[PDB]
């Protein structure tokens, strides 16, 4: 699990996992004047890692204003930082720029400016990211198509080197959909994740207010990624505001990976309030958050909802039906496979309500509702403050009954000897007797 937020007053987060045993984290700071960097051996270490300023805006001319959205990459023996910048003489003439370092440690290393990423059309440009598909390097970025009445569209090009595209850009998405064009017509912040023979390119859309959200384009890893018709745009956001979790305008994301290389991690910013006061560029409250990406059975990513602050939620799968997860539906708890509404199946383990070192399981999509029993049947229901509820929603965490080493089992606090178990797919608390009952009452957290 992670503890959110990772970093206050840090927007447009980018985390790179290097081969040297470190994660590197850069981001947009509210001053918009410089490029910070911090490293840690773990993703959670990043919360306390000290920032170093690797580069500061120029006093005059290009790269002199609006230092926005850096990414750090290690490529062909060297470090590259991609950022966007305006000029002192013109603060909205935002272009894409590249830094290069040959030093082993990018925190202490020395940086050379590779200048502007050239593009045939000279217009508003930012959010350059780079990725390799099938051994071929690409750049994707946000830029104004002057023949469109909007802010930015999405472009992709192959690269000749880390700071230079080859051939011509293809525009692969423009903001047309109702949810893309709130306040401003925007497609920005592209980020690529590849999985199961597919390439997913999430992007940010609408204004950076509560209306900020993620769209997604999908393609085949075998497709020509410069042919616009290779890509399919998702009709609805893949990640948006959750009032229920107090998370507003989630977006400008990137992707990294868990400590074991096994889990994909979504990195992004949001706000914990809806309406900004003052000039939105000047509101510094955007913060950096982490949560695991889960993969759907059809191999698409499932981002769920942006989760409540504090520790991240978990999913529990059945011992005897390892495809099936504890989830709620019409607030009844059950086990089910291939959960489309991902958050119906996330719960965080918290200090038990009833006390004495027990545990409770809070719903991720309905904070302050808990898995609790009533008449021995298990539901998800609002903590009403009563002692009854405290007791129906607390369990003693036991070693799994069919798996003592790695499994987990939930013994009722107010009905000791009754365990959480599935029967006919529905969750109950019932006494456990047969070997099969012991499997019905064993579960795995995060496998
Ligand atoms: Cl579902
Ligand atoms: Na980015």
């Amino acid at each position: 699990t992670f503890t959110n937020p990772l970093a206050e007053k840090r927007a447009d987060p980018h985390i790179f996992k290097h081969t040297d045993g470190y994660y590197y984290f850069t981001a947009t700071v509210p001053e918009y004047d410089r490029i910070v960097l911090r490293r840690a051996t773990t993703l959670q270490g990043l919360a306390t890692a000290p920032e170093t300023t690797i580069w500061t805006k120029h006093a005059s001319g290009v790269m002199g204003a609006h230092i926005w959205a850096p990414e750090i990459h290690f490529i062909d023996g060297k470090w590259y930082v991609y950022f966007a910048a305006g000029s002192t003489s013109d603060v909205w003439a935002i272009r894409m720029y590249v830094l290069e370092s040959g030093a082993a440690n990018p925190l202490t290393g020395s940086w050379t400016e590779k200048g502007q990423i050239a593009t045939p059309v000279s217009s508003f440009s930012l959010d350059a990211t780079t990725f390799v598909v099938n051994g071929v390097r690409h750049l994707a970025w946000a830029q104004r198509n002057p023949a469109e009445d909007n802010n930015t569209s999405l472009f992709i090009a192959k690269m000749a080197n880390p700071w230079t595209i080859s051939g011509t850009p293809t525009e692969i998405s423009q903001p047309t959909l109702s949810w893309e064009t709130v306040g401003y017509k925007v497609n920005e912040g592209p980020a690529v994740i590849q999985h199961g023979g597919k390439v997913f390119l999430t992007y940010s859309a609408s204004a950076t207010d509560a209306n900020y959200c993620l769209g997604m384009l999908s393609a085949s890893a075998s497709a020509d990624l410069l042919n616009a018709a290779s890509w399919t745009k998702s009709s609805q956001p893949v990640f948006k505001t959750s009032e229920a979790t107090g998370q507003y305008g989630p977006g400008h994301n990137s992707f990294t990976v868990s400590e074991d290389g096994k889990s994909d991690i979504l990195v992004y910013h949001d706000r914990n309030y809806k309406d900004i006061s003052g000039d939105p560029l000047n509101d510094p409250n955007r913060r950096t958050r982490l949560q695991k990406v889960y993969w759907n059975a059809d191999g698409t990513p499932n981002f769920g909802i942006p989760v409540a602050d504090g520790v991240t939620p978990v999913r529990f799968s059945s011992y005897n039906y390892p495809d099936r997860y504890i989830r709620h539906w019409d607030f009844r708890a059950r086990i089910e496979a291939n959960v489309t509404n991902l958050a119906d199946s996330q719960f965080r383990v918290v200090t038990g309500l009833a006390g004495s070192g027990t545990i409770s399981l809070e719903s991720a999509n309905y904070p302050g509702y808990y898995l609790r029993h009533k008449n021995y049947e298990v539901w998800v229901e609002k903590n009403d403050g009563s002692s009854a509820f405290k007791n129906d929603a607390s369990f003693s965490r036991r070693a799994g009954l069919a798996d003592s080493a790695d499994g987990i089992a939930f013994e009722s606090y107010n009905y000791p000897g009754r365990y959480l178990r599935h029967y006919e797919n529905l969750l109950r608390i019932q006494p456990v007797s047969t070997a099969l009952d012991r499997q019905d009452a064993t579960f795995y957290a995060e496998k």
